[PDB]
This record gives structure tokens, sequence and C-alpha cells, in this order.
């Protein structure tokens, strides 16, 4: 019985009455379990957002040598690589406490999916590619993040976010599920089943005996001994959502990690280039405290002269527009917390997910929202911020295994990648497809977003032929 | 009143007596009335399918010269693309006629997209790539055309397209009409608004000043003279299908070349080149009557005997069968036809579909399939075969017109290759995105198809991913 005797000397505590126990009926091991579903749902993305930034032209610049495979590069790259695991640790650790203690909310925060990808792969590039640099790109962060904290202060948001056509919204996610899946294929951040052709731009290329410097190969169709071991560990990721596992994702990920670790074979990780000499030696140790020394801050307010900037300001406040207009409310009526138009912590939870971005920006990060993927604890039970206080102290005493995440190989994430635009196209079937007018808007909008590389190309497209198409 | 003396002395004639016009009530002039719409909403192929087959590696080699842009071999080319106009009116007329003479069904047949795509651009490449020559890509469709013939004489069909899972032939029929959209964006076949780049496997490169040898540009973007006529020719074909007009595929792609036959514009189709002079001293004349002259009958059964023929074979195979398990059986409830568990003239439906694909073999054309888009008929009205007979009349009178037909220019038929990708994906709705079991393979096929740049990998990938997570 002494179970329930630890649900008196917290309820009738402190920490209890603080939370309500009492009232809407909970209880502390209920909340802790679900905290740890959650935890364990969302888990996978210190590992999966600290090799997309990482891989997104690093700080350091020709000064400390870009893509031409110099070790005093790679070196700054490892540096780097290394620092963002902690970063992204922190910034999912704050965020989620606050929105654990200034509002009753049982979510997490974490930069998410979709803006990480924004200003990676598009704006600053594959290793200094785009127009503009690092620096610029956590300036907009923080110029994003404060016009949305100053927006949601006084009311516009509600009154703001409801006028997009309901389809547009949609097609963007759709969009952005599919880009984010198609960036998983190359042989840059993916597995490698896509590679370059000269009469067609696309072509099948898992490729055994591949090109190191440029990215061809040089013969040998779907026999990679690293693109299948990629392939079986999709299959155990997926054979983690039927029979409803607790998390699976990161059980994939890990499963292909630790069968990369061994050293001597083709899937290797650790070859025996000093590179990979100093990446063993440092992996010896499992438990290592780490303090940010190269982007602990670095804001230049210099650039923001010319084009090619506010476009991407612009496009960062539609994505992130569209994605907290949207799984807030969803995750509101699975709990007990929906009134008749009421949140009793609406205006407070859309001034945690724009300030905790402000502290994200000077600090390696992107703009976050609330995890969709927390589902999990809501399901199972507790209806106060004893999951999200919960979830920043894991998410603090997670970070101390550095070694064990910075040294994920890129094929491990490229199951990860492909999965979240499968889990994203899931809404494709609340677009009505029935009249013309919404279904070529949608058609256009899903497929220029993963075919011209771009996101701003589909959403910019995506709006003027619907606002043509109804000039009246 | 003598409308209705024109219902009597043809009806009691021996025409109506044939057709039965006394019952399944109906009158000749509702079903010619049916014929017109449903063969204005079809008519178009003739000159969409003309353009596809023609840059897919004309009969002649490099003995009569391939991508170099030498003028002898584009006087071939302008052969071959002069013939494939009447070879595809002819494949139309006939298959149309048997299906309203054989059977008393008000339907059309000609070859319909998807299978010209995939013998096109896949096996016999663009202009001479792929594995096998033109020949061989013939010999194919008369195998497939017998093989199926084999299978609908004595039933296995019924028995064989049935166990296919739901959700497979769903994703295929996606993944088509994404591929074809895609195919209609680059600048070999479409308007020009996706191009190569080094970082990236894509990139939006509708570009002014284009390389006419390679396919790169200098300079220049989304300010091509030609890309924004194709633009305005969507928007006037997407202004048809809201309001509801009879056809408006063909009024756009009507619109486009007639502001495209204008000589000195920008966007011209006659330059003052010798090639441009010879096409226009052919224009001249509108009516022309055409002999084929280069691929009446070249049939080879010489090259059996390798394999990458065999999987195109099983490929074709299954495509052709996804393909007619569906339409038939759909637009069969729309008219009074359905019964209990019969059509009344089922087997007599399939018999010709596959009968009417060994004629088209050895004259020009791939697969022919019911067409689905004519539905347009069914909804007015016309029980019985005056709708077939009148559409292989108006397909047998529109061959004449073969000049106004060869001269339309590439960038008029980008958008109808759009909005026939935008009608095929109208039936995802459809799938069970619920279960991960369905949402993985359906995701892992749409995807696999466009990007790949092939439809047989992704109906290989889709297959093996469904039989390992059922392995029990
Ligand atoms: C709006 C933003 C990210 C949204 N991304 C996500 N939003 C909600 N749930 C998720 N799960 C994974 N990624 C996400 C940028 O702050
Ligand atoms: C099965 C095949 C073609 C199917 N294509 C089509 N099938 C049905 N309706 C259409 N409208 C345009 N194209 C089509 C090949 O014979």
């Amino acid at each position: 019985d002494m179970k329930k005797h630890l649900n008196d000397t917290v309820s009738k505590s402190f920490i209890g009455r603080f939370f309500k126990l009492e009232a809407r009926k909970t209880t502390f091991t209920t909340e802790l379990r679900a905290a740890t579903a959650t935890f364990l749902t969302m888990a996978y993305i210190i590992t999966v957002n600290a090799n997309i930034l990482a891989d997104s032209g690093a700080t350091c610049s020709i000064n400390d040598c870009v893509l031409g495979s110099n070790p005093g590069y790679e070196q700054c790259i490892s540096r780097v690589k290394k620092d963002l695991v902690v970063a992204t640790s922190l910034s999912a650790m704050v965020g989620s406490l606050a929105m654990g203690l200034l509002a009753n909310l049982p979510f997490g925060l974490a930069p998410g999916m979709g803006a990480n990808a924004y200003i990676a792969y598009n704006v600053v590039g594959f290793r200094g590619s785009g127009s503009i640099s690092y620096h610029t790109a956590m300036a907009i962060v923080l110029l994003e993040g404060c016009a949305f904290l100053a927006v949601s202060a006084l009311g516009l948001r509600g009154k703001l976010a409801r006028l997009i056509p309901q389809t547009v919204r949609l097609a963007c996610a759709v969009g952005i599920g599919m880009f984010i899946a198609f960036v998983g294929l190359q042989m840059n951040q993916g597995i490698g089943l896509v590679g370059p052709d000269k009469s067609t731009l696309v072509t099948l290329t898992a490729c055994a005996e591949t090109d190191p410097v440029t990215g061809a190969c040089l013969g040998g169709k779907m026999k990679s001994p690293t693109f299948w071991l990629a392939v079986v560990g999709f299959l155990i990721t997926s054979f983690g959502l039927m029979k409803n596992v607790k998390g699976s994702m990161i059980y994939g990920i890990v499963f292909v990690t630790a069968i990369s670790w061994i050293r001597g074979t083709q899937v290797t990780i650790f070859p025996h280039t000093p590179l990979g000499d100093s990446n063993y030696n440092y992996f010896t140790k499992i438990v290592d405290f780490h303090k940010i020394q190269s982007t602990l801050g670095a804001i230049s307010f210099t650039e923001f002269r010319k084009s090619e900037v506010w476009v991407a300001f612009a496009t960062l406040f539609y994505v992130d527009l569209l994605g907290t207009t949207g799984v807030l409310y969803t995750m509101a009526e699975i709990g007990g917390f929906v009134e008749d138009g009421k949140f009793e912590g609406e205006y407070a939870a859309y001034l945690v997910d724009a300030g905790s971005s402000v502290v994200g920006s000077a600090l390696g990060v992107t703009t976050t929202a609330t995890f969709v993927e927390s589902s999990a604890g809501l399901k199972e039970g507790g209806k106060t911020g004893l999951t999200a206080v919960i979830v920043g102290l894991y998410f603090l005493a997670s970070m101390f295994f550095t070694p064990l995440v910075t040294n994920v190989p890129r094929w491990a994430v490229g199951p990860s990648l492909v999965m979240v635009g499968v889990m994203m196209m899931g809404v494709v079937k609340d677009i009505r497809w029935g009249e013309t007018k919404e279904a070529v808007t949608a058609f256009v909008t899903i497929l220029l977003m993963p075919l011209t590389y771009s996101i701003a190309n589909g959403i910019i497209a995506g709006i003027g032929i619907y606002l043509a198409l109804s000039m009246y």
C-alpha cells in the first residue's frame, strides 16, 4: 500500500497543491509514466536535429580550413557537431521547463522539424552554399521570434491565422513532409538511394563503388553495404508502429548505430584514418561534460540591407504560423481541457512558444514548436505540468552522454527522416479534392516543394495560384 | 415536331432495332449529344500522345543523321511525328468502333496515359537512351496484348486482379499521376520550370537565356517568354473545370498554339531557320491526306534472349491490369447497367481492350484502355453503342487535319501533362492512412516513382515492402 502513501506526501505538499493534484483528478505516478512515454516518443530529435544543422555550413569559414576534404575543416565540423548536441538539449530543456511552470500544460518543447530543414538546406546551403552565412540566419531567428512574441502578446494571432484558406495550410504541411523525406535520400544527409543523371534529373544510384570526392559512382547498383543496413533499420523502425511499442524510432536508430560501431567492418564509422582514430579516442569515454565554445553567441545585424533575406523572414513567419495554429488546439481535445471557447492557458501557451525562440536564436538552434508526437503521454494520463517538468529534467540529464550522440552515422537518420514524412502525409485525406479550385492549388503546392528543392518556392507558387483563380 | 420524326425513321429501322433503342429508353439525338460531349472531353490525346512518342527515339538510327542538332535527323523526326498523329488517330478509331459494334457499351478507346509514358521515357529513353530500341518495345506490346487476350478469353482476370492488395493499386495510380506531372516540367517535353544543379539535384530554372545545345542556362530566373505563356494557358485550362464547360483542355492547347503560330514573336514556333521554313510551307495547307511510310510495321523478335526486357513485360502487365480492373466497373454504376453481379457485356468488354492492342503494336502506338474521361457522355444520356460509333467516326474525320496537329509547340502540352496528374491525384483520399502497414507502402510507392524517374522501380519497391512487413 505504500505506493498510495507517495500520493499523499506529495499531493498535500507544496508541489501537489501548486499543480492542483486534487483537481483534474490524476496521480503522481500516472503523470510520471506519461512523462516517460512522451520523452521516449520524442527523444530522437536530439540526434536527428544535431546532424541536420551540423552539415549546414559551420561557423568556421575558409580561414580555418570548404568542400575539399581537408582535415583542418573536418576538425572544426566535428567540434561544431559536438556543440550542437548540447545546444539542442539545452534548448529542449528550456522552453519545456517554462511551459511546465508558467502554465499548467503537459506538453514538451524542442526545435521541431521543418524550420531546421528550411534554414539549414535552403538559406545557408550545404557547407557554405546559399546567400546568407550562419550568423544572419540566427539574426533572422531572433527577429522572427521577437515579432511573433509581439504579435501573440496583444491579440492578432487568432485574427491572423484564421484568414488563411483551409487548403493552403494542409498542402504546405504535406509538402514539408515530402521535402523532409526527399532530403533523406541523397548521399549528403541520407542513405544514397538517389543520385544525378545527364538525360533525366533523378536516377536510382544506390551505388557501391561511389566517388568519395564528388558524389558519383563507378558501377554497381543496389549493392551498397550501408544502404541495405539502412533499409533493415527502417524495417525495424516500421515494425514498431504496428503492435504499438512505446518508442521505436530511437530503437531503430540505436540498433543501426550499435551495429555501425564495430571497427573493421564495411559499414563502420571509425575507419583507420586519423580522423577515425580521434573520433574513437573521444568515444572511449561514455559520460563527458561539454561546454559550448564556438556557437555560444554569434549574431550579426550588419547584413539586413539586402534582399534574399526578408523573403526568408516572411517564409519563416508563414511556416511558424502554420505550425502553431494547428497542433496546439488538436492536442487539447484528447485531454479534459477544452471548454466552450477557452483553454485556460491558450494565451500563456502561445507566449512560451515564441519566448523560447529568442533564447534559442543565440544558442545554436532554430524556432521550436510543441511536439505533436507527445499525445503518447496524454493518451495515458496526466492533466497538469508534471510531465513537462519531467521531460525537461530528462533532457537535462541526457546531455551528459554526448559521446554516444556525436558518433551516430548519417545513414542511421535516413530512416527517421523518411518516417517523419510518412507520419506527416497522413493529413492529406482532409483536403477537399472534389472542387478544382482547391485541388489545383493543393497539388501545385505539394509537388513544387520536393521537385524544386525549396519550401518558399512552393508557398509562393501556391499562394499566387489561389489568388489568381479567385480574381472577382 | 419533325425532330421526333427523326426518332421513328431510325428507331424502327435496322439501326434502331439492332441497338435496341426502345429498350434502355433513350433517343438518337441524346446519344449523338453524349457522343459529342465525350469526344470533346477526350479529343486532346491526339496531340498529347503524338508529342510524347515522337521525342522517344524515332525509328531512324545514326544511319540517317542523334542529339547533335543535325538537320538530317530533324527531318526524320519531323516525318515520324507526322506519322504518329495518323497512327494514334487510327488506333483510336479502331477499338472504339469494335467496342461500339461487338458490344452495346457507350465507351471510347484510345492509347491512354501511363503505358505511353512508361515505354516512351524509361525503356526507349529520350532519343536513343535506354536499353531496348523502338522495335523491341512494339514486340513487347504485341506479346503483352496476346497474353492479356489469352488471360481474358478463359477466365482468370477476375481471379487475378482481385488478389492484389487494395493499397498498392491506389498508390501506383497516384505515383503514375505524379510521374506524368513531373515529366512535363523539364526542358525536354515540358515548359522548363525544373533544371539541373550541382549541390542539390533539382532547382527552379525557369531560365530565359538558356543553352540550346545542352540544356543549362546563363542567367535570368522566372523570366522565360514561353514559360509565362504556358502558365497563362494553364490558367485558362484550369478556369474550365470550375463553371463546368464541356471541354477546356483542348481549349487551352488551342489558345496557346494559336498564339504561338504568329511568325516573328519571341514565343514563335516557325523561326527563320530552314527547318522552320519547311514546317511553315507544310503548314500553309490545312487539310492533307497522309499515309504511313516509316512506322507501318516494325517488329523484331530477335532480342528476346536478354534481361532488361522481361522486366518491362512484367511491369506493363501490372500497369495494364491496374488500369482495367478499375475504370470499367466504375463507369457502369453511373448508367443503368449494373445488375446484381453482371454487366451484360463485361466478358465482351475485356476482350476488346486486349484485342485492340495487337492491332496497335504494329501500328505505332501503345496499349489502350477505356477512357475514364468519358463519363461526360454517360452523365447526359445514351445507353447503347451510339456514342462509340460516333466517337470512332469523329476520330476518323479528325486525321485529315494533320498540319494543324503536327505543329503544336511542346510548351502547349505541359499544362495538359500537369493537369492529368492533378486529376489522377484525386483518388488519394480512399487510401486507409490510419494503419502503418498501408501508410508506409503507399508513401514509398508514391514517392519513389517521380524521384527516381521510373515506374517499375516504384512498383518493385512497393511490393517488396508490403511483402516483408507481413512475413508471418
Ligand atoms: C513550427 C516549427 C516546428 C514545427 N515542427 C513540429 N511541430 C509539431 N510536432 C512535431 N514533431 C516533429 N516536428 C514537429 C518551428 O518552430
Ligand atoms: C491501362 C492503359 C492506359 C490507362 N490510361 C487511362 N485509363 C483510363 N482513362 C484515361 N484517361 C487518360 N488516360 C487514361 C494502357 O493501355
